[PDB]
């Protein structure tokens, strides 16, 4: 069980700066830190590409999230203060919507976040 401390994620460690959220691990693997907020996710757009295993390491700044990403196995709770760690390849280019499949408060129904898979 991969735990962090969910009062600090923004301020060190990997999903601090959301502009370093995609890092290349392999010549085909990238991991990719995922943070979710009340009520949205860093970052949006997660831009991939094609074909390249993806390690989504997603963890919550706050309370209980979910993350699916439509038309893929995708589909995880968020807990804050731990890590999911998911696997995925990517086989199609274009954009795959996250949708938070834990209700987490007022703006759940609409916290969407973007994939885009480059070809
Ligand atoms: Cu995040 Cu519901």
């Amino acid at each position: 069980l991969e735990r962090v401390d969910p009062t600090t994620v923004r301020q060190e460690g990997p999903w601090a700066d959301p502009a370093q959220a995609v890092v290349q691990t392999g010549p085909n693997q990238y991991t990719v830190y995922v943070l979710a907020h009340q009520w949205y996710y860093q970052p949006n757009p997660i831009e991939v590409p094609q074909g390249a295993e993806i390690v989504f390491k997603i963890t919550s700044q706050d309370v209980l999230h979910g993350f699916h990403v439509e038309g893929t196995n995708i589909n995880v709770e968020v807990l804050p203060g731990e890590v999911s760690t998911v696997r995925y390849t990517f086989k199609r280019p274009g954009e795959y919507r996250i949708i938070c499949s834990e209700i987490c408060g007022a703006n759940h129904s609409n916290m969407f976040g973007t994939i885009v898979v480059k070809e």
